[PDB]
């Protein structure tokens, strides 16, 4: 059923990918620095930072976005922005394109580790991590859009 490709993002993906994000809680836990609403030009912003943008495509449609937004050479790789479209949840996008990701911090980066770090209302994010392998190492402090205090949940894996 599911027929997952990826290549490097593109311009022409930018107002697709930016549509992903269906309200402020699914915003902030993949762009907890965005404001609501979303937008091109907050993507692209991203992009600029960080490195490895990716999409994921199935039956022409791009279902996926991801990227690095920490990379040390020979050390690690840390993974953000992961979205995924709203027509396509559940259906094993993200964890094609984490493994994606993963491929491309070994190859690329000399990665011996990947960093995610999740937000502690996103139990499927949370849930999802654990069951690729990702084990909680710390626990920092964050404040959400209207100044409230969120627990951020860093995680890593060994890349094999
Ligand atoms: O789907 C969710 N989380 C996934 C888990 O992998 C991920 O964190 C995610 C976050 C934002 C998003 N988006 O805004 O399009 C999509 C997936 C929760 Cl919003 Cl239920
Ligand atoms: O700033 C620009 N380009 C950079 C890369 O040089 C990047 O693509 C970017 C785009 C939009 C942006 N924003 O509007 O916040 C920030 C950076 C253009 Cl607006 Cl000139």
């Amino acid at each position: 059923h599911m027929q997952l490709s990826h290549r490097p993002a593109e311009t022409g993906d930018l107002e697709t990918v930016a549509g992903f994000p269906q309200d402020r809680d699914e915003l902030f836990y993949c762009y907890p620095k965005a404001i609501w609403p979303f937008s091109v030009a907050q993507l692209a912003a991203a992009i600029a930072e960080r490195r490895g943008s990716t999409v994921a495509v199935h039956d022409g449609q791009v279902l996926g976005f991801a990227n690095f937004y920490q990379w040390q050479h020979g050390d690690f790789c840390a993974l953000g922005n992961m979205m995924v479209a709203p027509a396509a949840r559940g259906l094993g996008v993200a964890r094609y394109l984490i493994g994606v990701m993963e491929n491309l911090a070994r190859e690329q980066y000399k990665a011996r580790l990947m960093k995610i770090s999740c937000f502690n209302a996103n139990a499927a994010g949370l849930l999802l991590y654990t069951q690729l392998g990702y084990q909680p190492r710390a626990i920092a402090e964050r404040h959400d859009p209207d100044g409230r205090r969120v627990a951020l949940i860093q995680m890593d894996k060994p890349l094999e």
